[PDB]
């Protein structure tokens, strides 16, 4: 799990959050016994945010800029964002910015970018732009601004800090355009009749509260009456109903993007803590859901370098220590040694995967196959057994997610690993049965063989991680040395041959 992660001040610098904000979060995590995870913030947006600039909310999906004079802000023209020249990307962004203005009837607009005094300085402190030799045009007083832009040229003005821009001599934008000097406009919010510029916001990746702490707050009588009973080990639906009842876990059928009542109070707490530190731009956190910034229940800072590392960190320190977290995205629980993990290629996206899919990924994968081959999982037309067939695929999707999540509501840490392995085995079994009906189309057959192999591989590495001599023992316990050598050798030979 701790695969070369960063921590302390180095983790804080890589995350982009403003130092005083992260520090106030540290207290929340500690007062509430919760893990707080954030996506990394655009590092060129940190100063803007600490200086009070407002953050973008739900209504603006335009990417902020990482380069040029506009760096940190959200350019109306997305060819000035972290998307240097991706045709498809820039076109999607520009559209979103236009719609942001039309759909919010005045609450969102665009205003000319004004690089004040201190900002130009800050840009100069970094490798972004430098001031320079003045320029004259239409009786206007200018100052070009040097930026490694391949395709654009910029410049500022004197009285008004307005910043302008034009295409290079014979260069074309990625949309097939070119033009003369136009002011640079950025996305804005209508505060009290006045449009204020917007910058990057703090993206919550997750909030993982303590399950044991939660249990302690629930009336003892009710808990023992909803938990301690008939469900033998696995299948704790009771735990789930209590978490929903007391506003800890979101409603049954998660609306488009609803937040649990505990999550809403947590947002208020975070935003309130940031205001208390002098922030005057409103809220810094606006919704709750490849490096990840982590603040643990002890106020420590950690930063994971990629998704596999953060998936393993969550399993070991958060989920494995009884904090709450649900995986929607998959990862390999045990990392690759010499023999790389086999891969599957999505027919449509052409993406490659080497993990056991979670439920939603499984549903998507099957969707790619359905598109690409134009047939469903089964072949018998005039559906008969149409009920079990559908149920069958549903059971597999359920077990794939259980492999990653059944241990979320299980208290015993040693039971967590045991239930997870067993879930993987149930998935394998269900998949094999689907293949044993012999009524599966061929493009799906290949994908199911891939699932069988990855499952087999991971379940073998998990068992061994616990008991390194378990392979030997599973076979050894089945042998009998009270018999004579020859008889005992036949038994051995049957077991490994079957
Ligand atoms: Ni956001």
């Amino acid at each position: 799990d701790r695969i070369d992660v960063l921590k302390g001040e180095k983790a804080l610098k890589a995350s982009g959050l403003v130092p005083e904000h992260a520090d106030a979060f540290k207290k929340i995590a500690r007062e509430l016994n919760t893990y707080i995870l954030f996506r990394p913030v655009n590092k060129l947006a940190t100063n803007l945010i600490k200086s009070g600039v407002a953050t973008k909310g739900l209504n603006v999906h335009g990417k902020s800029s990482d380069w040029g004079p506009v760096a940190g802000y959200i350019p109306f023209d997305q060819d000035l964002s972290k998307k240097h020249g991706q045709q498809l990307a820039v076109e999607k962004g520009n559209l979103e910015n236009k719609k942001s203005i039309t759909e919010h009837e005045g609450e969102i607009g665009k205003i000319p970018l004004k690089l004040d005094h201190l900002r130009i300085e800050e840009l100069k402190e970094n490798g972004i732009i430098l001031k320079g030799k003045k320029e004259i045009d239409n009786g206007k007083k200018y100052y070009l601004l040097e930026s490694n832009n391949q395709v654009y040229e910029f410049r500022i003005s004197d009285e008004n800090n307005e910043v302008q821009y034009k295409t290079k001599e014979g260069k074309i934008t990625v949309l097939g355009e070119k033009f003369n000097w136009r002011n640079i406009e950025v996305m804005a919010k209508n505060v009290e009749g006045v449009l204020k510029p917007l910058t990057a916001d703090y993206d919550l990746f997750a909030l993982a509260p303590s399950l044991t702490e939660i249990k302690k707050q629930i009336p003892q009588k009710e808990w023992d009456k909803v938990v301690n009973t008939p469900n033998s080990l696995e299948k704790q639906k009771g735990v789930t109903n209590l978490l929903i009842k007391y506003g800890i876990e979101r409603k049954p059928d998660s609306t488009k993007g609803t937040l649990s009542n505990w999550q809403k109070q947590m947002l208020d707490r975070l935003n309130e803590a940031v205001k208390y530190t002098g922030y005057t731009g409103g809220d810094v956190v606006n919704h709750g859901t490849n490096e990840i910034f982590i603040i643990n229940p002890e106020g420590e800072f950690i930063l994971t370098k990629n998704w596999e590392m953060t998936g393993r960190f969550i399993e070991k320190n958060i989920t494995g220590k009884d904090y709450l977290y649900y995986f929607n995205r998959s990862y390999n629980k045990i990392a690759p040694g010499n023999k790389a993990y086999i891969e599957w290629t999505d027919p449509i996206t052409k993406a490659k995967i080497n993990t056991i899919p979670t439920s939603a990924e499984f549903i998507k994968n099957l969707s790619s196959i359905r598109r690409s081959s134009n047939v469903g999982v089964y072949k018998d037309s005039g559906d008969k057994d149409e009920f079990a067939k559908k149920e069958s695929v549903k059971k597999i999707a359920g077990y794939l997610s259980d492999y990653y999540n059944s241990a979320n509501h299980i208290f015993s840490q040693e039971k967590k690993r045991k239930i997870s392995i067993f879930r993987g085995i149930q998935a394998y079994n269900e998949i094999e049965n689907v293949l044993k009906s012999k009524q599966i189309a061929p493009e799906y057959k290949n994908y199911f063989q891939y699932l069988k192999e990855r499952i087999t591989n991971q379940v073998q590495l998990l068992l061994t991680h616990q008991k390194s001599n378990i392979e030997f023992k599973l076979l050894y316990k089945q042998l009998n040395f009270t018999e004579n050598e020859t008889d005992n050798f036949e038994v051995f030979q049957k077991i490994i041959d079957e």
